[PDB]
């Protein structure tokens, strides 16, 4: 026998591509590309005034964030409808803007004394334990009051420096821009982005009624304590009005199917665990099972827990004069994406346990599975140099280059390197003597001297392996 | 041309879907006078499809014929422009 069981575990296999497949289309159109492009043409790209060439993207002082959030952004904001605003007479932003900001309080560091005499304040880097929460300034409203996190409803942002939390001083700007603009100036005459702030956010979001399919906006800039100002975005397409059409209504059931054939799967999985062998970890083919498993059920509680809970947008649909709270929806929405592509990644490579239906397959697949020992062992010793070369890198260039200001830098641009894409001319003034010699050593060792023992060990082990097969061919 | 969530329909008021055949208008709008504001049928405007970049467009829909010289193209463009010929359902 030994092919009825085949058969069966091929055509379920096949019939769970083919509904992944499906979902995995499903999610993904040709208009959320669009959408986003000219959303961030249209709040990244267009300069901060008629005389100025800089944009958001190239943000370099304090009085440039200044000049920027009167101007390109509300030029942006509100479109005067031939009241409400159209983003781009298709786009409706829905609720208002709201703009923080994080800061910290004078006294944090301690200067030496030796040099007090000079220096009068100072301001650490941003910390949790070392934040403001006093009042200043004229002292009316939510913009010079401190607010906890869990009042404002907020969670953390990871942002490039650090990770800022969700409280601060915020401000809901207006519907209009007649008084936005009057808000802004007010913050602006008043010194509200004094040298203790650490970082602003801005954020709204817009629904583009065309097309069911949300879009929300999160604009921040980072003032680390050592000067300068690093800006940072994020677009995200939210849906959360799925079901309107008869697509919609194919896309949940063969969600179904799929929580059916994943039921079934990890049914079949716990039944083999123990019965047909008990610990068998040895196959490889059976180990992605159980991470194919993991992953899907993560993937649908992650989805069950996100789509259950949407009270924020039946609560300000209930009254549409405050600003929406999207965020955690846009981060959720991230993580799934996240998830579903590795799951589907893998369940794409689990295809390689049935292509072996003739010895022309068979063969290559023995190849490939009786070098990976070898591979494996030679991988760390080849590791352990390029991981000291990394290292050399971010300590003698890290710090004058901005492609080796971290090691994951280092480690992104050796590859490159082995890719032969980053030139070299960037190195010898960042230092004048070792530059070249660690270019011309690391080309030297790693790009055919250590290279090309992969293609020999592969070669030799597809050679012999060739050879032995014909030769017990031969034999019998 | 789509529906629009109940939730905020007293919101939004209109709907201009994406393009496509089964969408597509054939009715008069504007000053009605002939060429420029009546659809007209594929068969009889000589068309065929285009495959842009978005979509496939077929060959039919509204057209006006220019002029042989730059004075009277100027103005049938003017007159065009004046008479809003480009609404949010153009694609
Ligand atoms: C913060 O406290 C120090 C210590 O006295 C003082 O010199 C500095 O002026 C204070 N900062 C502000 C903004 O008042
Ligand atoms: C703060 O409140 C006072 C008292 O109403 C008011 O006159 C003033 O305009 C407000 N704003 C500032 C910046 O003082
Ligand atoms: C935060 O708490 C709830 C959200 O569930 C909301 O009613 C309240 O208005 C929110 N506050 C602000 C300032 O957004
Ligand atoms: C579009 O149609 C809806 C009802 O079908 C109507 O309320 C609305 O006024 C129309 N808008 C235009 C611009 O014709
Ligand atoms: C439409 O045609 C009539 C017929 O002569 C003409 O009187 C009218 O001016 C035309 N419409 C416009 C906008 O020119
Ligand atoms: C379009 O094709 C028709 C054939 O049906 C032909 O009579 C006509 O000359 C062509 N051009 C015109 C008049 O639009």
């Amino acid at each position: 026998k030994y092919l009825k069981s085949v058969l069966r575990e091929l055509v379920t296999y096949l019939l769970f591509l083919i509904v992944l497949c499906i979902l995995t289309y499903g999610m993904m159109s040709s208009n959320v590309y669009y959408y986003t492009r000219m959303m961030s043409q249209l709040f990244l790209d267009t300069p901060v005034s008629k005389t100025e060439k800089t944009n958001f993207k190239t943000l370099s002082s304090m009085e440039d964030f200044w000049k920027f959030t009167e101007g390109s952004l509300l030029d942006g904001l509100y479109w005067k409808m031939q009241n409400r605003s159209f983003i781009f007479y298709e786009n409706l932003l829905l609720g208002v803007p709201r703009i923080r900001q994080l800061r910290v309080r004078n006294g944090s560091c301690s200067i030496p004394q030796d040099l007090r005499d000079e220096i009068k304040e100072c301001y650490d880097v941003y910390s949790v334990s070392s934040e403001d929460r006093a009042p200043f300034g004229p002292r009316n409203g939510t913009a010079w009051i401190y607010t906890s996190e869990k009042d404002l409803n907020g969670s953390s942002h990871w942002g490039i420096i650090a990770t800022y939390s969700g409280a601060g001083y915020y401000l809901d700007l207006s519907r209009t821009r007649e008084e936005t603009a009057a808000q802004v100036a007010s913050l602006k005459k008043n010194v509200w982005l004094d040298r203790g702030t650490r970082a602003t956010f801005i954020d709204f979001s817009v629904y583009n009624a065309n097309i069911n399919l949300f879009c929300v906006v999160r604009l921040l800039v980072e003032f680390p304590a050592t000067g300068g100002v690093i800006p940072s975005w994020q677009f995200q397409p939210l849906k959360l009005i799925r079901y309107v059409t008869t697509f919609d209504f194919f896309l949940a059931a063969c969600e179904i199917i799929f929580c059916f054939f994943i039921f079934y799967y990890v049914v079949e999985e716990i039944l083999e665990i123990r019965i047909h062998k008990l610990h068998y970890f040895r196959s490889f083919w059976n180990c992605l099972d159980v991470v194919i498993v993991v992953l899907s059920v993560v993937a649908i509680g992650i989805n069950i827990y996100r789509t259950s809970n949407v009270e924020v947008l039946l609560q300000f649909l209930e009254d549409q004069n405050t600003f929406p709270n999207f965020e955690h929806l846009a981060y959720w929405q991230i993580q799934f994406n996240n998830i579903a592509a590795v799951t589907v990644f893998f369940v794409w490579i689990k295809l390689f346990k049935f292509i072996n239906f003739n010895r022309t397959m068979s063969q290559l697949s023995t190849t490939m599975s009786r070098c990976a020992k070898d591979l494996f062992g030679f991988a760390i010793m080849f590791f352990i140099i390029f991981l000291a070369y990394a290292q050399l890198a971010y300590l003698v260039f890290g710090t004058q280059v901005d492609d080796f200001s971290t090691f994951q830098e280092c480690i992104f641009t050796q590859f490159r390197i082995i890719l032969g894409d980053i030139n070299f001319a960037e190195i010898e003034e960042a230092n004048r003597v070792l530059g070249p010699i660690y270019f011309t050593t690391f080309v030297f060792f790693m790009f055919f001297i250590l290279l090309n023992m992969f293609a020999a060990i592969i070669a030799d082990t597809y050679s012999e392996v060739k050879s032995d097969l014909a030769q017990q061919k031969a034999e019998m």
